């Protein structure tokens, strides 16, 4: 299991003022880190933060996290579930700022709530750097859904960081699962929504996407296809192409006008992937895979998930027999006889 830890540095905090943490298992074994983002949407109001802090009090608070937490998935330290990472140093980051990991704003007699994402994956980063982090050759930030949006909007200040703290051999990468959606024509929003959040929280974006959007057009870097030109570090981008967040948003729940609609979709995700060279992206109708334990079993062309990011980390160091770009063709959810029931 993982141990809970809660920051050192109590105000960085949950929206509610309690202090944020982080759960820990170390192999000292071991000079790989891995640092998982948690998901789960987010709130952009007063009204709407208040009914989140009602029934999703967690993703708020840390009042009542328990004292520990099973790796499962990429989180697992057993190699029959984790072919990838098994021997690794393992660090799951519970999700309490409800703010896609963006924001840097403390609670304060202006603010109900604290909104501080981007602050608390520096924080960790700084306390873990004590607890063995230091001698780490690769560290990997990885997400799953606003998660994985996180990892986008992070991993080149955490780059940066590490390089201002005099740690540069440190190598910082990214996995973003299930954080790519697209700004697109719904079939019957999240654009106006992000650009609110952002005011709510005082969120903030990488900094050469910022300067291309520049000052009220900070929401185009929260869409993977915008951001992602704009990084430096490797970033792996995982992704379903029927994508089950990207559906609700978009009001879909067969005729001709949904049929098309639904394969239209799919081509537009596709095209948004043809030159992101580390990718994984099956033809199915799901959300979120990479702590899931059964995420061993999908393939596309034949390569499983944690198999392709085995030879992503082979091409850091094309090779025969282990591709790491693995975009389906076919045009409708479950063509591929892989994808979870
Ligand atoms: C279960 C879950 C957590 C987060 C999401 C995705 N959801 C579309 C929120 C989002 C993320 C990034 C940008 C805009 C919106 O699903
Ligand atoms: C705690 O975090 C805040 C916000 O990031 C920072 O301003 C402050 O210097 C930190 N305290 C210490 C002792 O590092």
């Amino acid at each position: 299991d993982l141990r809970l830890h809660l920051l050192l540095n109590t105000s960085v905090t949950c929206n509610d003022g309690s202090p944020a943490g982080y759960y820990l298992k170390e192999s000292r074994g071991s000079r790989r880190w891995l640092l998982f983002l948690e998901g789960g949407w987010y709130c952009f109001n007063r009204e709407n933060c208040d009914s989140r802090y009602d029934t999703m009090r967690r993703l708020m608070s840390s009042r009542d996290w328990p004292r520990t937490r099973t790796g499962t998935g990429i989180l697992s330290s057993q190699p029959e579930e984790n072919p990838y990472w098994w021997n690794a140093n393992m660090v799951f980051i519970p999700y309490c700022s409800s703010d896609v990991w963006s924001g840097a704003s403390s609670k304060s007699e202006k603010n109900e709530y604290a909104f501080m994402g981007a602050l608390i994956i520096q924080e960790v980063v700084r306390e873990l750097l004590g607890r063995g982090l230091s001698g780490a050759k690769v560290l990997l930030l990885a997400g799953s859904s606003a998660g994985g949006t996180g990892v986008l909007l992070n991993v080149d200040r955490v780059a940066e960081q590490l390089e201002k703290l005099g740690y540069p051999a440190i190598q910082v990468r990214g996995l973003a699962d299930s954080g790519w959606f697209l700004d697109n024509k719904q079939y019957r929003a999240p654009t106006e929504a992000i650009r609110r959040g952002i005011r709510y929280w005082n969120g903030v974006v990488p900094e050469r996407c910022r300067r291309q959007f520049q000052e009220g057009e900070e929401w185009n870097c929260f869409f993977g296809y915008k951001v992602y030109p704009t990084l430096r570090s490797p970033v792996f981008v995982v992704q379903w192409l029927f994508d089950e967040a990207q559906l609700t948003v978009d009001n879909v729940h067969v005729q001709e006008g949904l049929r098309l609609y639904i394969q239209n979709l799919g081509r537009e995700l596709r095209h948004t992937l043809k030159d992101v060279p580390a990718s994984f992206a099956p033809a199915c109708l799901s959300h979120e895979i990479i702590i899931r334990s059964h995420w061993t079993d999908v393939q596309v062309k034949g390569t499983s998930l944690p198999r392709a990011l085995h030879c992503w980390d082979r091409s850091l160091h094309p090779l025969k027999g282990c591709p790491v770009h693995l975009v389906d063709s076919c045009p409708w959810p479950h063509c591929n006889p892989s994808c979870p029931t």
